[PDB]
């Protein structure tokens, strides 16, 4: 049972479509059973966001009938150029359409009532998917394949109704797709949609298609989970930032799982557990190089000579200085600190405390820190005083650097060599945490050092 | 108005208690108003904890007897020679032997029920400071000076009945003491205690009388507060660990703080605060060596050099690594963490996370491991599962240092410098916390390896 | 200072728009600060309820389209019948169009998403004020007078967002209104709205107009707050059920808050706080009989010979029974019970408990029964055991009668005579409040005997 | 299997004492499976109660000495007056020696102290049960039957350690007596008390040997619970206030919970439940006329004619009234108030609101109030303001009276016909819950109306 899913870029155009589906036709013959991911088309997400946006705030009718004129094209000339047969065109032309009436009925419906609610964002972007996965069933069709598209919810993820994040509740894979696998048909599955209990339809975060591939492949219990992107596997760091990025064969889940979690976009980090609590492996490929042997994520932890196998970099962060009030409590203080953050959802990706005051650092994700200010007001409002805050300050320029290598935390002087490095690139460390992964060091620069601090890094670690 | 505090060796024989009544008495020809804040002799406040703990679990009426023969010869001795005039001699006596009575009855009580109660512990305690300070004062008698003993609750400091550790709730001092001054007598306060609202005596933590000096000295709106032990003020780390340790003349109210907060034990950690905030200066100086410049507190700020202006260790701490289950939310599985851990007031040092996992490093007090475990297991009793905690582990053969220095967060260059000390030294670093204070730099490492660490980074940062 | 509010009948038609444009150009003459609050047309806010309920759950676009033009020849046969100058009904029928055209596109873009989220609702409802407040101030212009309709929000009264019911938060009301009455304009702000800090139109719940007007006189320090409406005054009792009830020249702020707390429509309860506490007086008049001197709501106090002055009842409640697991603490249990039906905000309007088993008895709002029993089950779940509930019984057919004087809770022998009253009447009582207000007895009983109830009680008290 | 327990007057003398082994000794020829529980001496529990303050408060060693003496005389008078035989006297009088041996100690431990934990409380207060069960059961022994005295804890009563009124964990009943029975033994268990996991002696609340009877027949599947008092069961009231009372032959399981609930003395209320839920009947028989038939408590409910059954008063308690600040929402500041109130373990017998103001009425066990106030400043501190609570007053001098009847609830008039009774007897009604109780009314008045109230009601209701 393989279970192969397929980006953005990849799925691109029509020919990178038809492109994608003899890769998969191809997997049908060495492998009986094949269930296909897919996410929307190539920017088309980022639009149906833009659009989202527009629709609600200026309300303008016909800005939406531009975008549903660039989206109709977008996807006429994809089965035009996706597909040969006139039959299977016209037939996936319908589906297209209906998805078009419901995309612009809903968006004529925001810019009327002049409301968004998570659950109709949701909706509309869903939509990418469900454009994209029939063109691609469609031209497995063409190919001589029996194939459906399918949407995550019928698919058998069942989510909560916590939309623009849903988490997954249930899975009924087996179920739903075990039958179309009996009858020898490959599944087109939408990448990052969900439902929830009632049918809503759900999504499971941005860059959700890589998880959706994993949760199928544990429902399945499938073979291998395949990632199927625009470059070679897992580079020691990201290969459009520093050119002479190398290829990482073999990695751990625990490994990608960081590097995820820490700014390696090629995988969502939410991949990995799934495949990682029921071994199975995944095999990340480039649609564009398609021999390549690409990066292997499996149990095996093999450490580097350098310790160090990769860097990653988050820079949609900001750094929130918390002034505490002397010599207050740090339990009691963390604890109605993470409290507020936590009602409002607030996502944050690093802490450290060590501080007389009582003071802590925190790493949050840029977009939350209204949503953190605004916690953190209520709940304190405004040294014989019992009051446990004194002030707050906030820095958007600033970015999360990790390095990442399966015996970090337990290498002698390696923190010294990445920090003595991290100066040396003319970056000024703001924040480090180090003690709570075993293969993981994150630290805080300024924004402007980045593309300096990782080249450094990368220089003294992976080419030496 | 000068407060003058004076530490256990201080007075640690009645030699020394008329030693510190001569320094004192100098000080009384400088300025006119003259407060001291005392301590209990050399070693007694230990006896008192140890002789509290076995008439609760032994019982040994006998044993208890020992101890009062052991405290009532002690200050005898004390009394004869500190004090020449006999009217004086036999005038403390009695106060003396009034504790002493009491002590007796107490101690006698607690083996009698086989119970004791914070609030038993802190009456027992607040003996040593009662029984030292009128023999001082006496002293001061002795040398044609007025003074009078007084109790810190009736010196005014009023604190909840948290025993143990009561925070201050108010103050009383200016109304107590003024008009003691005014007449122009010498009160001799005493150290580590106060009072309840409704006069139960309370303890302000080990190492307190630092405190009780500070609190004094705000209440009174005091030009100085003298901190007198048996160093020459602040060091460079321990002079008793590390020889070559060198005395630092000047320090701002922040670095002071985190050392001590950090393991500068010359200082109780809630010493600065007060001082701080009414920007009264701390004079740290040597009963022993009383013409040294010894080490002044301010709010001037200066950067050495090589930045690194002074090194601090605690022995008694554990690392506590709570393994998280996976991408479960950090600031929400935080938010449980610190109740649980704040709601057993659990007092926790450090923090970091930086986890995929939603593991999070601690360190706690080594005592208060106990309470944490129980309190985790309380809170979150036994990856599509709700769990939040997946398990954890302790290691108590640690240490926590800490570097501290005025430019510390801001300099470039000097993580790196630290970090490859410490693992020149031999020494494994097992968390790192940087970033909450402007400051200071902690990090762990194993118990066995702090002599050679601090060795190491006190030549690399202040020998050359 | 006089401040004219207009209930839904007294502007239920053009005809009635005119008179009471009469009404206030009359009062123009005797003061010249004059203020109009207005309520929405007759019948028109349940028309908007029951839209908005449709729109959402049956999705007709044609039922929809119905209602706008229900809506459009009510206000149009409106201007029609209360405005004589062409150029002034052109004027207001503009403001209408756009009025009814936002109303539209809202409509329609709820039935588009099939949400109706608590801030769409609100904005829909406040189109009968919106709709009802232009023809009104176009009548006043009509009798060359100076009038602009305004919003809630822009007359100053600023709530929180919790929609539905908003309470309020601040108000400008001054800032707002003292610029128009100094140019000598009459501003007809309209009734049940407000406004978030951010501009979200809000609602002050059902009946709420008179709120606003309280609100308005608060503001500007009103010498009067004038309730217009259907009846002279607040009567004995509802004089729709019991048609010899009899007009209450003089009632006190607390006597009358208590009425319209438990059930006398003719004032929502919120109304007299503000007027209470500022010292201005509140005189309820009939808008069809305005000669009447209606009733005078001061702080003036008299006791009545037979004691009750008044009967209110509420039709809409449920009565709930929670049924204890026996001894297990009535503070305790009660404090679980009360914390969930709070999170849940479950509107409570009577508490009794005086039971060894530690059941209690609740009445609340009837539409809140639902809420009230998912609240109780999230929290207590499902002698020896640890468990404090037991059980909890719900009935829908009952009813909350109060009785309302102002020396009730001393008067000696007054619930005796009530309550065998009650029984005279046939009913069955199953709850009863005395105690905890200075006014008021309130009691439960069965929804077929409320009519027979409230005319003994009539009977024995006010007639005699 | 009968158990049979024995009030302090019934064994107020040695002579008592045999009288009650002879009761015993005849029911063994009826039922060969006797268990005895016993109460301490005729007003000796009060004695250790106030032994206990002084020898806290006061500190004097000779007046412990002078209640030594007081108990050894009551107890050897005692042991002389019940048992002939010299083996046996001599066999519990040294039993009673150890017992005075222990309680000496701990009296005296508390007064070199000065300090009287609930732990010292409890097991000072045991000591009145464990001085009068060993000579009771010598008294057995001395009429030719076997007998041993146990403890509480050792006969199988396991509570937590909320000493003063622990309440039961676990019961070991069957385990720990059964053997004792089988070999014909006729154990006396020590009323009161129980004990804590770790075998520290516990009390359960004043009257609660009446408990420990019904938990030893609950344990022993018991075919009858046997309760021996100065009174031939449970009267219409309290026969040493209104002696025209009249002995109630048959009771159902509730009716008698409230009235013990609601100050009936004769039952402890927590005697009724563990009966209760077994069946067990409760037999209520007088020791100084043991051929009344007396009380039967039983599952069997009969109405009476003029319904009201019975009449308690509880004089110990106060009146506490929560001012609220207006229209604040009665379940939220409901949930606070209780929440102070239960975290301070305030015992809430009476809750009434019904009020616009949120005011809210509640009584409390008097000696609670200072409890219950600094629990109120506590969660609230000191109309547009946030605050919820506004004023509280307290009246002490008042009572509670209830009146307990089958049908109580359901009963049509019966309000009235209890109120204009109360009236008419000169009290006024300061507070009434009904509602929460099949068979109970309850109401509050000043303390000094007390005995004409319950004359008047009793005249009423039960003689005509
Ligand atoms: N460590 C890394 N290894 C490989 N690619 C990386 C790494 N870090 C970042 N990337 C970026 O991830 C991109 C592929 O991810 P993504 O944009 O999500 O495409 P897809 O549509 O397949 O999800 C690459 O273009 C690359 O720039
Ligand atoms: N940085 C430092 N400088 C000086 N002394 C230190 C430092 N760190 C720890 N100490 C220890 O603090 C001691 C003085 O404090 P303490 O033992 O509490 O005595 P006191 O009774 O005067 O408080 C010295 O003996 C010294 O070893
Ligand atoms: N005790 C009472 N006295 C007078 N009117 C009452 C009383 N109780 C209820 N009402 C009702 O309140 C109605 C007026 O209030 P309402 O229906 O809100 O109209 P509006 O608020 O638009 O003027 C009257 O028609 C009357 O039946
Ligand atoms: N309703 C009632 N019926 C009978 N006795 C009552 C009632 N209410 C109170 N009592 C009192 O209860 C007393 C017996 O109980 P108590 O004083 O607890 O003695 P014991 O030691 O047997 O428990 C009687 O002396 C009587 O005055
Ligand atoms: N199309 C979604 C999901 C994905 O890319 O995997 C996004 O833009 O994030
Ligand atoms: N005497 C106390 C307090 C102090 O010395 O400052 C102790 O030994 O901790
Ligand atoms: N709009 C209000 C009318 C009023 O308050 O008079 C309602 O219908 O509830
Ligand atoms: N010693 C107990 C005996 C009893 O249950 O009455 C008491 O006085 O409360
Ligand atoms: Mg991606
Ligand atoms: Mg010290
Ligand atoms: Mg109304
Ligand atoms: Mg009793």
């Amino acid at each position: 049972t393989t279970v192969m899913k397929f980006g953005g870029t990849s799925v691109g155009s029509g020919e990178r479509i038809r492109h994608v589906a003899k890769i998969v036709t191809k997997r049908k013959k060495e492998d009986d059973d094949v269930v296909v991911v897919v996410s929307a088309m190539s920017e088309v997400t980022n639009a149906l966001v833009e659009i989202s946006q527009q629709a609600l705030d200026v309300r303008d009718i016909a800005k939406v009938g531009d975008f549903i004129k660039f989206i109709r094209e977008k996807h006429y000339k994809a089965i035009e150029e996706a597909i040969k047969s006139e039959e299977i065109k016209e037939e996936v032309k319908k589906i297209i359409d209906s998805r078009i009436e419901e995309l612009e009925k809903v968006l004529i419906g925001v810019a009327y009532l002049g409301e968004l609610t998570p659950k109709s964002r949701d909706y509309i972007l869903s939509f990418g998917e469900r454009l994209s996965s029939p063109i691609l069933s469609g031209a497995i069709r063409d190919l001589g394949e029996k194939s459906i598209a399918l949407e995550g919810g019928e698919a058998g993820i069942i989510t909560d109704n916590n939309f623009g994040s849903a988490r997954v509740k249930r899975l009924e894979v087996k179920e739903r797709l075990l039958p179309l696998l009996k009858e020898g048909i490959i599944p087109v599955v939408t990448g990052f949609i969900g439902t929830t209990e009632e049918g809503y339809i759900t999504t499971l975060g941005r860059g959700g298609s890589d998880y959706s591939a994993a949760l199928i492949g544990y429902g399945l219990d499938a073979d291998i989970i395949e990632i199927w992107t625009d470059v070679s596997g897992v580079y020691t760091t990201d290969p459009r930032l520093v050119p002479t990025a190398r290829r990482i064969p073999k990695l751990s889940y625990i490994e990608a799982m960081e590097l995820a979690y820490f700014g390696a976009k090629v995988l969502h980090p939410r991949t990995i557990e799934p495949a990682m609590e029921k071994g199975i492996p995944i095999l990340v490929k480039n649609t564009f190089e398609p021999e390549s042997e690409g990066t292997l994520i499996t149990n095996d932890m093999e450490m580097s000579d350098s310790i160090v196998k990769a860097i990653s970099t988050i820079k949609n962060v900001a750094l929130i200085n918390i002034f505490g009030a002397g010599m207050v409590g740090v339990s009691g203080t963390a604890a109605r600190i993470f409290k507020a953050l936590g009602e409002e959802e607030v996502n944050v990706i690093l802490i450290s405390q060590g501080s007389s005051e009582t003071n802590i650092s925190l790493v949050v994700s840029e977009e939350d820190v209204d949503k953190a200010l605004k916690a953190l007001k209520r709940e304190f409002g405004d040294f014989l005083n019992n009051n446990l805050i004194r002030d707050v300050s906030v820095d958007k320029d600033v970015c999360v650097i990790s390095v990442v290598g399966a015996g970090m935390r337990g290498a002698k002087g390696i923190a010294g060599k990445i920090f003595t490095a991290v100066s040396e690139s003319g970056a000024n460390i703001k924040m480090i945490a180090q003690g709570s992964s075993e293969v993981n060091i994150s630290f805080v620069i300024d924004e402007k050092d980045l593309l300096n601090c990782v080249r450094k890094l990368h220089e003294k670690f992976i080419e030496k």
